[PDB]
């Protein structure tokens, strides 16, 4: 039923469901098996910075993710988002763990999304932005294992008091206003969004991955999309 599309950051190659044997990134449309991905040198430990960023004049959706100090990876995907998701949706970020673990905390996060239409300067905005995340985040719809408030940090998934990620877990944080991505009388219509993360895994393999995602607006955790369905799908088709 939910309508995906999303950036993941996958930590954890499930190579039976398509993931390369590398952790990397993808653009997910509507399925776990991303149209597109590319090798990602994830460094267990360091606050990495995902941007994420499409304009409907090239329908093309592209994602870097970068480390200070250290090598970028960016993947980018040709889609008409007007074809794929309906014209109000929400924003999101997701994040899960299964068999194998690791902390996913979200430091930052920030989105802005514009529709110039044919009358010019009829300019509709949505923009939003937080360094920090209040233990009673409000304008944030939490799903799941998600919370906020320690340290100020969003954690998507379960960490246990001493700071050890756990498994068998998944959560998501939405932003709790619908957006309005698209809309046929417009010129030109474009979203960028950045989050800033940390992963960290005691494991020696950590699993299993965050993404940034754009749904239906009442999408909700499909059942057992813990691990390497990352919150988002039901199975792995
Ligand atoms: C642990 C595992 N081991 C998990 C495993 C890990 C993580 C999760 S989860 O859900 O926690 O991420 C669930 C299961 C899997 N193992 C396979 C698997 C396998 C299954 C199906 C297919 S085939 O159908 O032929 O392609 C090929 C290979 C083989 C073979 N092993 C699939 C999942
Ligand atoms: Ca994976
Ligand atoms: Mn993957």
């Amino acid at each position: 039923a939910d309508t995906i599309v999303a950036v993941e950051l996958d930590t954890y190659p499930n190579t039976d469901i398509g993931d390369p044997s590398y952790p990397h990134i993808g653009i997910d449309i509507k399925s776990v098996r991303s149209k597109k991905t590319a090798k990602w040198n994830m460094q267990n430990g360091k606050v990495g910075t995902a941007h994420i960023i499409y304009n409907s004049v090239d329908k093309r959706l592209s994602a870097v993710v970068s480390y200070p100090n250290a090598d970028s990876a960016t993947v980018s995907y040709d889609v008409d988002l007007d074809n794929v998701l309906p014209e109000w949706v929400r924003v999101g970020l997701s994040a899960s763990t299964g068999l194998y673990k690791e902390t996913n905390t979200i430091l930052s996060w920030s989105f802005t999304s514009k529709l110039k239409s044919n009358s010019t300067h009829e300019t509709n905005a949505l923009h939003f932005m937080f360094n920090q995340f209040s233990k009673d985040q409000k304008d944030l719809i939490l799903q799941g294992d998600a919370t906020t408030g320690t340290d100020g940090n969003l954690e998507l998934t379960r960490v246990s008091s001493n700071g050890s990620p756990q498994g068998s877990s998944v959560g998501r944080a939405l932003f709790y206003a619908p957006v309005h991505i698209w809309e046929s009388s417009a010129v030109v219509a474009s979203f960028e969004a950045t989050f800033t993360f940390l992963i960290k895994s005691p494991d020696s393999h950590p699993a299993d991955g965050i993404a940034f995602f754009i749904s239906n607006i009442d999408s909700s955790i499909p059942s057992g999309s813990t691990g390497r369905l990352l919150g988002l799908f039901p199975d792995a088709n």
